[PDB]
């Protein structure tokens, strides 16, 4: 009811119908177009039809550009202050701050970001009254998931950038048809925006509206709700990935007992004839997506791509840990991305493709550092900066992060089960990072328990995914250090857990290090295609063959275990050298930082592991 016309918004909405909507999801963006006060309603359908009239209209406002020289790609440039994920000001809001982290002994925890409820009310009234005055409020329904798998969730975002529409169209399954299957069935609720309402107090850079000093991304789990606002780009914006599908997720897996990680899925058939699905768990920059898509340089090896990023897992009533993708398609790095590192993508991204602050050539295409092509005489560069660059500058011409933005159906080799709502079956589990000393190509752990171990030590040298930047080596357990949804500690324990269920057949676990450097600082492993020969080797230990041997550390492949045919120049001493004098004081590090930042909530198995690990290498 209403004693006057201030809270029906059905004038205002310029497609769809608040009428058709399910009762709560009426509710839900009612009362957000009367807090945030949008000009127009536009609830999404997820057609062709929509979403061309969507770029046309970005294309017109300036937003976007369309490249001529592919089919259907445009560009995006963003303001230079909103180019990444920002974990600093990523929050989670419980009632109980050890709900969200453990209280670290000594330091401040690094495992996530508390907030309480009050200064988040707080928070919350100094950014979204009235922060979409004047622009459309865009009603996105979309699912994680196939619909109708068991593994899928339904998400409502409200969003006041068109561009936001466009990626969530392929990053997720997105329309009427999510709507329709809803029902009045539960969702999680996404709200966003970029925090410009018109008139603009500030000039917008690069047509590229954000609100860089009020940036906040919060999560609500206990309300099922995020709240992000100032940020158009990718892991803030698109709430479907890392908010709803990790922070959100990993919560509600605690709770529900399945898994949801920050794993690629791939499915690798050796030359029998016999396939198997591998998860990988790699932190951002570290090659998740390469090896996702891989080529592999081995003969009849084939790779297959399930999902590069977002892994949902459950053991199923048979004992199988079943996981699926729970995206739509694949936000991956573009620089560095070439004909000889990922074939696979390269070919994906030439139709229907969103491109976000890489560089244009001038006859329409796309440009990157590493893209190892050469361009034709006469064809320039206009930088992602939006400035003419020669590769004399010292300026990247493309920012480090910039992303493209793909469907996952055109992958030339995405696998036919990846949208199966049962999931593929998980029979080996990888972690890794970049550990440039010390830690050897590959090893395989000694029990469910010691492979717990290994993801919670994982450590990585810092790159250039967030706002962390130089050569530090920082830990990054589970590669999940930035999409913890909950206590990292009651994490490891319901990681444990599963070694409790009835006719469970746990996955093997490996270790991986594509990154180890000689003396010189080269690379003692030539990667990408030849880290196939690694998969060989993890296939033939699942079935069963004999071909570790076991150190300190976990097993490793023997002598000529590993098929080396044809790259002859390996240092194999150094590539699989297990130093006392470096394990010594890794298994250190890891003990004081598991004391610090786990502290009371760490699970006894896991402080045994370390027991154990320190033990071993004493006995070197
Ligand atoms: N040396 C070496 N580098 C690799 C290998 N595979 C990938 N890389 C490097 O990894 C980087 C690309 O990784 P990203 O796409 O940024 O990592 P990702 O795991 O997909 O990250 P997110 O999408 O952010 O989760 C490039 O710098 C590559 O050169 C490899 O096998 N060997
Ligand atoms: O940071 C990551 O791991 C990503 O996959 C990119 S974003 O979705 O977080 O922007
Ligand atoms: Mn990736
Ligand atoms: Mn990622
Ligand atoms: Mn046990």
């Amino acid at each position: 009811p209403q004693l006057h016309n201030g809270l029906d918004f059905s004038a205002k909405v310029i497609q769809g119908s608040l009428d058709s909507l399910p009762q709560e999801v009426r509710k839900f963006v009612e009362g957000n177009a009367q807090l945030c006060q949008p000009e127009y309603i536009h609830i999404c359908d997820g057609s062709e039809e929509e979403y061309g009239r969507l770029l046309a209209h970005m294309q017109e406002e300036g937003v976007i550009r369309k490249l001529k020289k592919y089919d259907n790609c445009w560009l995006a440039l963003t303001d230079p202050r909103d180019v990444a994920r920002i974990e600093s000001k990523t929050v989670i809001i419980t009632q109980e701050q050890r709900d969200t982290v453990p209280i670290p002994k000594s330091g401040q925890s690094q495992l996530g970001r508390w907030m309480s409820e009050e200064d988040f009310e707080k928070a919350f009234n100094a950014r979204f009254p009235g922060c979409m005055k004047g622009r459309t409020m865009y009603v996105i329904p979309f699912s994680m998931g196939p619909l109708g798998s068991p593994l899928a969730k339904i998400g409502i975002e409200l969003t006041d950038s068109p561009y936001v529409v466009a990626s969530m169209r392929i990053m997720t399954r997105m329309g009427t048809s999510v709507l329709e299957a809803l029902g009045d069935g539960e969702f999680i609720k996404c709200l966003h925006s970029v925090g410009c309402p018109l008139p603009l107090k500030k000039p917008l850079v690069n047509n590229w509206a954000c609100n860089p000093e009020l940036t906040l991304i919060a999560h609500l789990p206990d309300r099922r709700e995020i709240i992000s606002f100032g940020s158009g780009y990718g892991g803030n914006s698109l709430l479907g990935k890392k908010c709803f599908a990790l922070r959100i997720a990993s919560r509600l897996a605690k709770e529900e007992g399945w898994l949801a990680e920050h794993m690629l899925i791939l499915g690798i058939t050796n030359p029998e004839g016999k396939k198997k699905y591998l998860a990988a768990a790699f932190p951002s920059a570290c090659g998740k997506t390469n090896l996702a898509m891989m080529n592999p340089t081995l003969p009849g090896w084939k790779v297959e791509c399930v999902g590069d990023d977002i892994a949902w897992m459950k053991f199923d009533a048979q004992g199988n840990l079943r996981a699926i993708n729970p995206e739509n398609g694949f936000f991956g790095v573009a620089p560095g991305t070439s004909v000889k590192t990922n074939p696979n993508a390269i070919k994906t991204i030439q139709k229907n493709t969103i491109f976000t602050n890489v560089a244009e050539t001038s006859d329409g295409g796309v440009y990157w550092e590493g893209i190892d092509e050469p361009l034709a005489p006469g064809v320039t560069i206009t930088s992602w900066k939006n400035k003419e660059w020669r590769p004399q500058d010292e300026e990247p011409c493309a920012h480090p992060n910039s992303r493209f933005c793909t469907p996952a159906s055109q992958c030339p080799i995405i696998d036919p089960a990846w949208e199966s709502p049962e999931g593929v079956p998980i029979e080996g589990i990888i972690f890794g990072g970049r550990r440039p000393a010390g830690v050897p190509l590959v090893y395989e752990a000694l029990s469910w328990q010691h492979g717990v171990f290994v993801g919670a030590a994982m450590r990585s040298e810092a790159t250039a995914a967030a706002e962390h930047k130089g050569k530090v080596i920082m830990h990054d357990p589970f590669a999940m250090r930035p999409f913890f949804g909950y206590n990292f500690g009651k994490y490891l324990a319901h990681w444990l857990s599963m070694a409790h269920r009835p006719a469970a057949k746990l996955p093997k676990i490996f270790h991986v290090n594509w990154f180890r450097k000689d003396k010189n600082g080269k690379f003692l492993w030539p990667g990408f295609g030849e880290n196939s020969r690694v998969l060989e080797w993890m296939f033939g230990r699942i079935e069963g063959e004999d071909s570790a041997k076991l150190t300190p550390i976990g097993y490793v492949p023997k002598e000529d275990a590993l098929n080396l045919k044809g790259l002859g120049d390996v240092n194999v001493e150094e590539l699989f050298g297990i130093s006392k004098e470096f394990w010594e004081k890794e298994v250190e590090e890891i003990d004081k930082y598991l004391e610090d930042q786990v502290n009371a909530d760490l699970p006894y198995e896991i402080e045994r592991e370390l027991r154990a690990l320190k033990q071993r290498i004493s006995q070197m």
